């Protein structure tokens, strides 16, 4: 495997956006992940709807606002057989009523694929090889609002108690040392404005920092 990976470098990528006043991560990591995936497909980045899982998704045993699954968020696409544009179907930040609409469906996954739990081995082989990777962590920290730049290290974090859902997007090390500074490179769904531009960088190969190889998952297009 490289050494380094970015997939934002090869487009497949979408802008960092903001969950604002909604416990909706679990919405946006789901459509990081098929965001990059539909483009390894299609070669065309659409930003989709996380209004269209927060407002759909409860049959699946998602509450919105209130918490949910990535895996969950997968298997609503398929069971649904689409998923709408952000552009169709905008963000309000707040449980509504579903109104998906079948004609602007962009998107559709047949299930998922879960990486070996609790190993970062196995996550590294799958952002390498697939791409964006959806992820949970224990980002309940402190330490985790207040960060800004450089690897995240949290000494009391838990690789078993997650809260947080998540985008790998890469991994790659800090320094002249390739085996030395390792971190996975992170897409939050807090805006631009926090942590590096919306990103983080968090300890990798460091006995599954965070659980950031807990429960990790890639929607199947
Ligand atoms: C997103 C995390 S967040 O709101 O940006 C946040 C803020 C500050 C610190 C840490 C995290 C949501 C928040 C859910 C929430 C809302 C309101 C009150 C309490 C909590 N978290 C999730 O949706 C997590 C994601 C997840 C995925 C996989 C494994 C572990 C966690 N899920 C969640 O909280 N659930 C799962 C579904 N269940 C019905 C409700 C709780």
């Amino acid at each position: 495997l490289p050494k380094s990976v970015d997939w934002r470098k090869k487009g497949y990528v979408t802008p960092v956006k903001n969950q604002k006043q909604c416990g909706s991560c679990w919405a946006f990591s789901a459509t990081g992940a098929l965001e990059g995936q539909m483009f390894r497909k299609t070669g065309k980045l659409v930003s989709l709807s996380e209004q269209n899982l927060v407002d759909c998704s409860r049959p699946q045993g998602n509450q919105g606002c209130n918490g949910g699954f990535m895996a969950r968020a997968f298997q609503y696409v398929k069971e649904n057989g689409g998923l709408d544009s952000e552009e169709s179907y905008p963000y309000v930040a707040v449980d509504e009523i579903c109104k998906y609409r079948p004609e602007n469906s962009v998107a559709q996954d047949t299930g998922f694929t879960v990486v070996a739990p609790g190993k970062e081995k196995a996550l590294m082989k799958a952002v390498a090889t697939v791409g964006p990777i959806s992820v949970a962590m224990d980002a309940g920290h402190s330490s985790f609002q207040f960060y800004k730049s450089g690897i995240y290290f949290e000494p009391d974090c838990s690789s078993k108690n997650l809260d947080h859902g998540v985008l790998v997007v890469g991994y790659g090390f800090e320094g002249a040392n390739s085996d030395n500074s390792k971190y996975w490179l992170v897409k939050n769904s807090w805006g631009p404005e926090w942590g590096s531009n919306g990103y983080v960088k968090i300890a990798k190969d460091k006995n599954n920092h965070c659980g950031i190889a807990t429960a990790a998952s890639y929607p199947n297009v």
